[PDB]
C-alpha cells in the first residue's frame, strides 16, 4: 500500500522480531542457569525455544524484508536456505510437542506419575534425533529441488534471482504437510487428551486433600487459629507455640524446632488419612453411608472426616441419610446450610460439588503438576490454532488448485510466525519460570 502502511507494517514486524528473540533468549537462559528448571520437560521446551529463536533471527527478518521490498534481494541460494530453515523450525517444533505429549503420557501412566521415564541424556539424544531427522526432511527435498513446480509462473520465479515465492508441486505440498505437521499433530492431540483423561481419572484422596489443606513444612494457624503443620495436621488446640512444638517433636520422633521435611509431612498425612478412613469404619453412623458411596464420593466423605472428625460429620444426620439414598442435590442443599460451609466456603463448595456430580471436576487443574500439564496443553493448543489455518488452506488449494491468493498465504503464514513470540508468555504460568524471569530481568 502507501507510505503510512509500509512504515506501520515495518514497526509491527520489528516488534514481532524483537519479541520472539528477547522472549526465547530469556527462556533458554533461564533453563541454562537455574538448576531447578533443568528437567526432561524443560529440555524439550529448550528444543522449542531454539526453533522459535532460529525462526526469530533467521526466518521472520528475511520474510519481513521480502514483504516490504516486494522482492527478494538476498539471491537464490539464501532463498532455498531460508525456505529450508523455516520448514525445519515448524517441523522440529511440532515433533518436539509430540515428544512432550508421549513423554507426559508415559509419566502419568507410570507409578512415578509426574516424572519422565527418560534420563536427561536420553532426552538430549531424542532432541538431537528430532532435529537431525526434521533437518533431513526439510533440507533434502529443497536442496535436491524435489519440491519444484513445473508451471512457467514457478519456473520463471526459480530462475529470477529476485523471486522467492514458495511454489511447490502438489505431491511435495501434500507429502511434506502430512509427515511434518499432520501426523505429529494428530498423535499429539490424541495422546494429550488421554494425559488430561488420566490426570482427572487418577485423582484420589491424597491429591484431593493436598489441594484443600495445602502444604506447609513450618507451623501455622488454621481457619480457627489452631496450630497446624504439613497437610492439615492439627498439632494442638492449645494457644501455645511451645505446646505445638512439643506435640510436633513427639509425633515426628525428633527435635524439629517447628520445621519438618517433605518425607515427614507425607508420613503424617498417611497416618491422618488412614485414621480418617478407620474412624469412618469404626463409626456406626458413617460406615453405611461410606459403603453405599462410589470411589469419588467416598473421597469427599473422607475429606470431611479428615477436616472435622468422625463425630463432626456424624452430626450431618439428614445429609448422610440422603447421600445413602443417592439424593445428591438434596444432600448438597443441607450441607450448604451448615457452619462448615460458612467457615470454609471454597473447600466446602468443592466437596459438595464432588458429592453432587460424582466426578473430580471441582479438583480439575488444582494440583501443581496438573497446572503444569495444563500449561503444556496451552503451548500445544496455541501452536495448533496459529499453524492449522495455514496448513488447511495450503492442502485445500492443492486439491481445488484455485482461490489460494498470495495475501492470504502470507497472512496465515505470519499467524504461524507470531506463535514463536507466544511460548515465553505462556511460561509465566509456571512459578519456577516466573521466578527465573524476574531474576534475569533484575526486576
Ligand atoms: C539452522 C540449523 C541448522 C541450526 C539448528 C540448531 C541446533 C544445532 C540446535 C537446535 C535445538 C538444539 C537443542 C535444544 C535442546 C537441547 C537440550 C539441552 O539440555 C542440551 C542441548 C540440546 C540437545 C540442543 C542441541 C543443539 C540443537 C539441536
Ligand atoms: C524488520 C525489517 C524491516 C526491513 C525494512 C528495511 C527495508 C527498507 C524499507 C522498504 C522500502 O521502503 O523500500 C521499498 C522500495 O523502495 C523498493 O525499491
Ligand atoms: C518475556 C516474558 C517475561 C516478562 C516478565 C514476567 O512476566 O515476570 C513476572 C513479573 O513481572 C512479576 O512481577
Ligand atoms: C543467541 C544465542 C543463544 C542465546 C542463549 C544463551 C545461552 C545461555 C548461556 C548459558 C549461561 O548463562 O551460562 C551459565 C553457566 O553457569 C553454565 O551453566
Ligand atoms: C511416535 C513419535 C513419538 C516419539 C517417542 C518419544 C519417546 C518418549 O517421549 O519417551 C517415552 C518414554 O517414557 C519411554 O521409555
Ligand atoms: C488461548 C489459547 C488456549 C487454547 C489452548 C488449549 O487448547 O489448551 C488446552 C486446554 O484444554 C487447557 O485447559
Ligand atoms: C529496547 C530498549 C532497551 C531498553 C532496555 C530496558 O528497558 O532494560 C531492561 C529492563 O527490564 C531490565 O531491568
Ligand atoms: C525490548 C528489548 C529486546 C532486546 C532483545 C534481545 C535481548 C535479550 C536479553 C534479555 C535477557 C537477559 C539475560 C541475562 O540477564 O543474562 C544473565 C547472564 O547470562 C548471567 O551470566
Ligand atoms: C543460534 C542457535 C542458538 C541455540 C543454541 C543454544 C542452546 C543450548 C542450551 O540451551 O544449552 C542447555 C544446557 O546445555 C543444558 O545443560
Ligand atoms: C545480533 C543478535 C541479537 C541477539 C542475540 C544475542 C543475545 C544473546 C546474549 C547472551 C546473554 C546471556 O549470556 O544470556
Ligand atoms: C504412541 C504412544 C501411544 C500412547 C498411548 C495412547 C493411547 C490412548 O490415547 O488411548
Ligand atoms: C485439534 C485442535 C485443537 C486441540 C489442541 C491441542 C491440545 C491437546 C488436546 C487436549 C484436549 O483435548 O483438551
Ligand atoms: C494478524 C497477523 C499480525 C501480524 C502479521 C503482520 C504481517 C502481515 C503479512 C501480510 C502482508 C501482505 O499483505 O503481503
Ligand atoms: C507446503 C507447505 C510448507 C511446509 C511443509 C512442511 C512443513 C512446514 C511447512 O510450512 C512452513 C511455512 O512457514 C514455510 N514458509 C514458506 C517457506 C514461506
Amino acid at each position: 500500500r502507501d507510505e503510512v502502511w509500509v512504515v506501520g507494517m515495518g514497526i509491527v514486524m520489528s516488534l514481532i522480531v524483537l519479541a520472539i528473540v528477547f522472549g526465547n533468549v530469556l527462556v533458554i537462559t533461564a533453563i541454562a542457569k537455574f538448576e531447578r528448571l533443568q528437567t526432561v520437560t524443560n529440555y524439550f521446551i529448550t528444543s522449542l525455544a531454539c526453533a522459535d529463536l532460529v525462526m526469530g533471527l533467521a526466518v521472520v527478518p528475511f520474510g519481513a524484508a521480502h514483504i516490504l521490498m516486494k522482492m527478494w534481494t538476498f539471491g537464490n541460494f539464501w532463498c532455498e536456505f531460508w525456505t529450508s530453515i523455516d520448514v525445519l523450525c515448524v517441523t522440529a517444533s511440532i515433533w518436539t510437542l509430540c515428544v512432550i505429549a508421549v513423554d507426559r503420557y508415559f509419566a502419568i501412566t507410570s507409578p512415578f506419575k509426574y516424572q519422565s521415564l527418560l534420563t536427561k541424556n536420553k532426552a538430549r539424544v531424542i532432541i538431537l534425533m528430532v532435529w537431525i531427522v526434521s533437518g533431513l526432511t526439510s533440507f533434502l527435498p529443497i536442496q535436491m529441488h524435489w519440491y519444484r513446480a513445473t508451471h512457467q509462473e514457478a519456473i520463471n520465479c526459480y530462475a529470477e534471482e529476485t523471486c522467492c515465492d514458495f511454489f511447490t508441486n502438489q505431491a511435495y505440498a501434500i507429502a511434506s504437510s502430512i509427515v511434518s505437521f499432520y501426523v505429529p499433530l494428530v498423535i499429539m492431540v490424541f495422546v494429550y487428551s488421554r494425559v488430561f483423561q488420566e490426570a482427572k481419572r487418577q485423582l484420589n484422596i491424597f491429591e484431593m486433600l493436598r489441594i484443600d489443606e495445602g502444604l506447609r513444612l513450618k507451623i501455622y494457624k488454621d481457619t480457627e487459629g489452631y496450630y497446624t503443620i504439613g497437610i492439615g495436621h492439627l498439632l494442638t488446640k492449645s494457644p501455645s507455640l511451645n505446646a505445638a512444638k512439643s506435640e510436633l517433636d513427639k509425633a515426628i520422633g525428633r527435635n524439629t524446632n517447628g520445621v519438618i521435611t517433605k518425607d515427614e509431612a507425607e508420613k503424617l498425612f498417611n497416618q491422618d488419612v488412614d485414621a480418617a478412613v478407620r474412624g469412618i469404619l469404626r463409626n456406626a453412623k458413617l460406615k453405611p453411608v461410606y459403603d453405599s458411596l462410589d470411589a469419588v464420593r467416598r473421597a469427599a466423605l473422607i475429606n470431611m472426616v479428615f477436616q472435622m472428625g468422625e463425630t463432626g460429620v456424624a452430626g450431618f444426620t439428614n445429609s448422610l441419610r440422603m447421600l445413602q439414598q443417592k439424593r445428591w442435590d438434596e444432600a448438597a442443599v443441607n450441607l450448604a446450610k451448615s457452619r462448615w460451609y460458612n467457615q470454609t466456603p471454597n473447600r466446602a463448595k468443592r466437596v459438595i460439588t464432588t458429592f453432587r456430580t460424582g466426578t473430580w471436576d471441582a479438583y480439575k487443574f488444582c494440583l501443581k503438576e496438573h497446572k503444569a500439564l495444563k500449561t503444556l496443553g496451552i503451548i500445544m493448543g496455541t501452536f495448533t490454532l496459529c499453524w492449522l489455518p495455514f496448513f488447511i488452506v495450503n492442502i485445500v488449494h492443492v486439491i481445488q488448485d484455485n482461490l489460494i491468493r498470495k495475501e492470504v498465504y502470507i497472512l496465515l503464514n505470519w499467524i504461524g510466525y507470531v506463535n514463536s513470540g507466544f511460548n515465553p508468555l505462556i511460561y509465566c504460568r509456571s512459578p519456577d519460570f516466573r521466578i527465573a524471569f524476574q531474576e534475569l530481568l533484575c526486576l
